[PDB]
């Protein structure tokens, strides 16, 4: 009869929603899982972390979200997901803190009232859904920040494909808070369509 609080690397289900939690700085960050599609995070002088709720069946859905996003430094509010064969992680970054991600620029996609820059990067020997690996990351980064709205994910997937950024078969997909060597808090509420 209390909200579950996650502090150790794991995935699972809470109140019908898939969740994922990962950090390399255990004890510096927590995720509290609320009723429905809502969660909060709190972090203090963390290392790296990524945490959120969403779906173990990733794919071309529409995600509507509303968030309080309060980073004191480097953090993102981002849809975050994975595919296998090829192993790819992807991020649709809605807001950021002191640092806006960048990478190999592929063009833009205009969707959901915003224009997003498309980037691809490689991440070297890093944690993944298939162990510690090098893998590509596909990015859409909103040209300006927002903390609520709708993400029409298929429009991003289609733009990435046109840019030669090829996804594999879907694994999970979450509306995440991500942090790097910062402090802060977030609360995020989601729904699918």
């Amino acid at each position: 009869h209390m909200d579950t609080t996650i502090t150790q690397n794991q995935t699972g289900y809470d109140n019908g929603y898939f969740y994922s939690f990962w950090t390399d700085a255990p004890g510096t960050v927590s995720m509290t899982l609320h009723s429905g599609g809502s969660y909060s995070t709190s972090w203090r002088n963390t290392g790296h972390f990524k945490a959120g709720k969403g779906w173990s069946t990733g794919g071309r859905r529409t995600v509507t979200y509303n968030a309080s996003f309060n980073p004191s430094g480097d953090a993102y509010l981002t849809l975050y997901g994975w595919t296998r064969n090829p192993l790819v992680s992807y991020l649709i970054v809605e807001s950021w803190g002191t640092y806006r991600p960048t990478g190999t620029y592929k063009g833009t996609v205009t969707t959901d009232g915003g224009t997003y820059d498309i980037y691809e990067t490689w991440r070297y020997n890093a944690p993944s859904i298939e162990g510690t690996r090098t893998f590509q990351i596909f990015w859409s980064v909103r040209q300006q920040k927002r903390t609520s709205g709708t993400i029409t994910i298929g429009n991003h997937f289609d733009a990435w494909a046109r840019a030669g950024m090829n996804l594999g078969s879907h694994d999970y997909q979450i509306m995440a808070t991500k942090g790097w060597q910062s402090s802060g808090s977030s609360t995020v509420s989601i729904s699918e369509g």
